[PDB]
């Protein structure tokens, strides 16, 4: 149970470069020396911008025991916490970057095999969440880690004792119900995100009016590389009707019904000449930053 967080000591981390900031702390690149040892590994390290109190700290390390609980393959694991006079979380360190830089960056060389797999990806480690009755609360783009280009995994759980009114379903916003189907809205915000480059959701709408909009049946527009399709599939997330938005479970399948046959489905200038990695490339990024089972 707490075998799976490791209270560590101030004196075998170190902070040593900001690699950007949220809305309750700034991450750093880290690293971890042991005891005894003369070995410095890389981390990623979080310190919670606001102080908190030694009894605050229980409470934290109630939602710490849990998110190092999260055993799967799309979904990041706290590894280990420092109880400072701001706490310091550590856990794995991914030097891909968030898929939202990501796409931004490589929007020139991303094909439509990628996109889909990430999707699918994306939404497993969602409906992990899900089967764990972990609510995430801040799914986007911005927090979907990558740790190989054919690898994603999701970041930035444990927020509701800590708004991205742009991505929260309509009900989030009104009164403050965070389920199952709200991720699956900002899922849908997430995809959009993704299928446009990195583009702004609402880009130019004050988030103090937006729920508004939404009440009045406007919602995000089709992605020029999005057939209807997919964009249809999106269009279901934002139902006003939570229990109307798809299940993770479903998004999974037909994500990968997608995936099967990427170029149907996403109509990306050039996509002829971007794909996958061969197996080769494929064993390569695995043996070298990549081992686990999926
Ligand atoms: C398990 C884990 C790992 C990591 C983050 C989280 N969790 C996490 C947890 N909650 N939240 C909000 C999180 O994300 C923080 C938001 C940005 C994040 C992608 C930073 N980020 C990074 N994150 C992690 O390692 N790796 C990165 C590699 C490169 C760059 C860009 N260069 C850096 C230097 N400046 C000049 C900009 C250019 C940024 C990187």
């Amino acid at each position: 149970n707490q075998a799976l967080l490791r209270i560590l000591k101030e004196t075998e981390f170190k902070k040593i470069k900001v690699l950007g900031s949220g809305a309750f702390g700034t991450v750093y690149k880290g690293l971890w020396i042991p005891e005894g040892e003369k070995v410095k590994i890389p981390v990623a390290i979080k310190e919670l911008r606001e102080a908190t109190s030694p009894k605050a700290n229980k409470e934290i390390l109630d939602e710490a025991y849990v998110m190092a609980s999260v055993d799967n393959p799309h979904v990041c694991r706290l590894l280990g916490i420092c109880l400072t006079s701001t706490v310091q979380l550590i856990m794995q360190l991914m030097p891909f970057g968030c898929l939202l830089d990501y796409v931004r960056e490589h929007k020139d060389n991303i094909g439509s095999q990628y996109l889909l797999n990430w999707c699918v990806q994306i939404a497993k480690g969602m409906n992990y969440l899900e089967d764990r009755r972990l609510v995430h609360r801040d799914l986007a783009a911005r927090n979907v880690l990558v740790k190989t280009p054919q690898h994603v995994k999701i970041t930035d759980f444990g927020l509701a004792k800590l708004v991205p009114i742009k991505w929260m379903a309509l009900e989030s916003i009104l009164h403050r119900i965070y389920t199952h189907q709200s991720d699956v809205w900002s899922y849908g915000v997430t995809v959009w995100e993704l299928m446009t480059f990195g583009s702004k959701p609402y880009d130019g709408i004050p988030a103090s009016e937006i729920s508004s909009i939404l009440e009045k049946g406007e919602r995000l527009p089709q992605p020029p590389i999005c057939t209807i399709d997919v964009y249809m599939i999106m269009r279901k997330c934002w139902m006003i009707d939570a229990d109307s938005r798809p299940k993770f479970r479903e998004l999974i399948i037909e994500f990968s019904k997608m995936a099967r046959d990427p170029q149907r489905y996403l109509v990306i200038q050039g996509d002829e000449r971007m794909h996958l990695p061969s197996p080769t490339d494929s064993n390569f990024y695995r043996a070298l930053m990549d081992e686990e089972d999926m």
